């Protein structure tokens, strides 16, 4: 869906220059005051109560203006709401502000962390020092009760506490200036820790992120030792399989994602999963945007939800907010949750009592509202995809493979299984059994579990960099295993392509691949080295092919055994390769008029290098995995 889905709907919950908030004058007096713009949305669930948190930018939408933290809460899933000012600014000047809320929910408590400023008119990373700033922590307590039938709630907000005295003056050399939460919903780890991802500006104005956590419900806080590269900001964190996953805003480049198994002490870039998948615009050289990043359980499966604008317009327009869902292997684009080509921006997502919602910005002429969205259609699609994933994984995991010489052998490998091209194919499309990334086809005829190629450019292109803006197979530049069953149907004139990974760039370069020749020999291709012939094959005979790439090394297996040359380095230097696509057969839209006469079935893709036992299992069970 290229627009908020059929069945879904929204209301303008925080309405620009319309909705009022109970502004408290210096004398305790209270007056309902109109607010120019509502920005920086977060929506969470506290003990069955929806709490929507936001910047109330009273006079203008500008960052350096008079702002307070507004809250709207509901006990009836959005039928009705009450409004509060949860956090007052210092009132030091006409630009005093409390802003950019980051929120953790634990039990009936809300922990809110905001940046507080008194009088500066320029941007926080460019301040001369931290004198105008304070990081404020505020705790809110939700209390329920019920009239005759009807439930009601109140939220009591405490006095802000400055965490500035807890901020180190330096980090491993780095002289600190200010810090603020990463924006949005953060978490309680499974060990009960309060975990805030934060963004830190150093004196020279560099930005980087770290984890600030509490083991005692907010009494004390610690800054973990690890950090992101410089240039990361507005970090969002979630917990996945015993690790923190930190998803960073990165202005002017692709988004960096890190993992930490030790509560932030050590960070490692998520090169084999999520790092660099998402970005700020088609060309990636634009201002980035905040993203929500939340772990949920759908149809019994744990998954991650990620939101971000395509920003086809560029700069801060932030049009076309999308929602993605991933289980750390497959990444599914649920679609566009904003409407048409409206400008959106910062966002929040929440799964509560089996219903999906979003609170996000809409922007016309830099006057901003927050819409509260019921993601009905989206959730239906999501549930269907999750069921597809569980069902195929369980099916493959349940196959009885041959016992090997030492009831069944080891399971058909499913951990790290990203995509699968098998039986379903139609027109110019070879369908991903996992419903995320299809392959594009030309000059093919359907056969059981795959395709037979015949004609110029006969073959399939499984896009990698060619996915474009969002690169869901970006992991392959770091490591992959590509598997397939093949037959060579006709002898080639000289050398013809069968399977591999192509590289972006001039020429027709390959990272790793396999070709075959007129002498009936294999020609494995290892990076840029001369592809010399080895071995022997026979026309028509089915062969199992596996390509593995990890640690910048490449191996090619036929029938479970490595071909000569395997284990060689395929890429040099430290710059990640830039794979354009995986080719199957001899696809082309130009260049040599390649016509590889081969039939390929059951092409499997993993985001790791499979071990030798796993490879043999696949070789032994190849007539068992097809979708039929
Ligand atoms: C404290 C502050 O300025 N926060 C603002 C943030 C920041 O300025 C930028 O990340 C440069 O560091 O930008 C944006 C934004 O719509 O992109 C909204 C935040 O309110």
């Amino acid at each position: 869906a290229a627009s908020l889905a059929p069945g879904s709907s929204r209301v303008e919950l925080f309405k620009r220059k319309n909705s009022t908030v109970p502004f408290e004058e210096s004398n305790g007096t209270i007056r309902e005051r109109v607010v120019h713009s509502f920005r920086i949305p977060t929506i969470v669930n506290v003990d069955g109560v929806m709490v929507a948190i936001a910047d109330a930018r009273y006079e203008t939408s500008f960052d350096n203006s008079f702002i307070e933290t507004a809250v709207k809460y509901s006990v009836d899933d959005g039928a009705t709401w009450n409004t509060q000012i949860a956090i007052k600014n210092s009132r030091a000047s006409s630009v005093s502000r409390v802003m950019d809320a980051t929120v953790i929910v634990k039990g009936n408590k809300l922990y809110i962390l905001v940046g507080s400023f008194n009088k500066t008119r320029n941007s926080w990373t460019q301040h001369r020092d931290g004198s105008d700033w304070e990081p404020l922590l505020v705790v809110g307590e939700v209390t329920k009760s019920a009239a005759n039938g009807k439930t009601t709630a109140t939220i009591s907000w405490g006095k802000p506490v400055s965490l500035k005295p807890l901020f180190p003056a330096e980090f491993d050399g780095i002289l600190t200036k200010e810090f603020v939460g990463g924006v949005g919903a953060a978490i309680v780890a499974s060990n009960g820790n309060l975990v805030y991802p934060v963004q830190i500006a150093d004196m020279g104005g560099r930005v980087f992120t770290k984890i600030m956590y509490s083991e005692d419900d907010g009494n004390t806080w610690k800054f973990a030792e690890g950090r992101s590269k410089f240039g990361c900001s507005e970090p969002a964190v979630l917990e996945w399989e015993g690790k923190l996953i930190i998803n960073n805003r990165v202005d002017g480049n692709r988004r960096l994602v890190y993992e930490s198994s030790d509560m932030g002490k050590t960070w490692v870039e998520a090169l084999g999963t999520l790092s660099h998948v998402w970005t700020n615009s088609p060309t990636s050289n634009q201002q980035d945007c905040q993203s929500s990043f939340v772990a949920v359980t759908i149809e019994g499966k744990r998954v991650m939800l990620f939101t971000h604008p395509l920003n086809l317009k560029g700069r801060w327009m932030r049009d076309r907010l999308h929602l993605w869902m991933t289980d750390n292997q497959r990444i599914f684009d649920v679609g566009q949750i904003s409407i048409g080509d409206e400008n959106s921006g910062y966002s929040s997502v929440l799964y509560k009592d089996d219903k999906l919602y979003s609170l996000h910005e809409i922007n016309t002429n830099d006057v901003y509202s927050l819409v509260f969205v019921r993601l009905i259609g989206e959730l239906q699609l999501m549930k269907s995809v999750v069921r597809t994933w569980k069902e195929e994984d369980n099916h493959l995991a349940s196959i009885c493979t041959p016992v090997v010489p030492a009831g069944c052998g080891a399971a058909v490998p499913t951990a790290g299984l990203v995509g699968f091209l098998s039986h379903s194919a139609n027109g110019s499309v070879w369908e991903d059994v996992y419903r995320c990334v299809d392959a594009n086809v030309a000059n093919a005829e359907r056969v059981p579990n795959g395709l037979k190629f015949n004609g110029v450019g006969g073959g399939a292109v499984w896009p990698v960099a060619r996915q474009g803006q969002t690169r869901r197979y970006q992991f392959a530049n770091y490591r992959f295993t590509l598997v397939a069953t093949v037959t060579i149907d006709e002898l080639p004139k000289g050398t013809s392509p069968l399977l591999g990974a192509g590289l972006e760039g001039p020429g027709d370069a390959k990272l790793l691949g396999l070709s075959y020749d007129k002498n009936r020999q294999w020609r494995p291709l290892y990076g840029a080295a001369p592809a010399s012939p080895t071995g022997s094959w026979e026309l028509h005979k089915k062969y199992h092919v596996v390509l593995t790439m990890a640690d910048r090394q490449g191996s090619v297996y036929v029938d479970g055994q490595p071909l000569a040359g395997s284990g060689n380095t395929v890429v040099r230097g430290a710059t990640l390769p830039d794979i354009s696509h995986f080719y199957i057969g001899g696809p082309r839209s130009k260049g040599a008029p390649t016509d590889s006469r081969v039939t390929v079935t059951n092409v499997v893709l993993y985001n790791r290098r499979l071990n030798s036992s796993e490879i043999r299992t696949l070789f032994l069970s190849q007539d068992m995995i097809g979708t039929d």
